[PDB]
């Protein structure tokens, strides 16, 4: 029950982490999307993530459920097609639809 991640102020176990990317992945797997989730992620802010590319996006939830559809929020779980954790990355702290990483603890 360490936090992996700290968005902000929000902390995400690895079992969140590992629940948000499995969500993500099956969607992509199939070639579905739920309200544009997952979405492919650029990397235009330039994070040195310890996978290889292409990434994707999933929002990641304060509330510790599922992405499902709706209001995203700031959090983004990053992953690659091979279901690799890339990180966690969140607008928390950033200037607008720009990203900032989310911390280890
Ligand atoms: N400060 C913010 C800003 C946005 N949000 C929510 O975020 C979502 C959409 O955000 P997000 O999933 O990141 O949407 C982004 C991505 F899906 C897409 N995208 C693709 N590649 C990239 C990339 O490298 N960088 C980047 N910043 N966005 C990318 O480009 C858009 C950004 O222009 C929306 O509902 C906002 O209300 C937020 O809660 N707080």
């Amino acid at each position: 029950e360490s936090c992996e991640y700290t968005c902000g102020s929000t902390c995400y176990w690895s079992s969140d982490v590992s629940a948000a990317k499995a969500k993500g992945y099956s969607l992509y797997e199939s070639g579905d999307t739920i309200d544009d989730y997952p979405h492919e992620y650029h990397d235009y802010e330039g994070f040195d993530f310890p996978v290889s590319g292409t990434y994707y996006e999933y929002p990641i939830m304060s509330d510790y459920d599922v992405y499902t559809g709706g209001s995203p929020g700031a959090d983004r779980v990053i992953f690659n097609g091979d279901d690799e954790l890339a990180g966690v990355i969140t607008h928390t702290g950033a200037s607008g639809d720009d990203f900032v990483a989310c911390s280890s603890s």
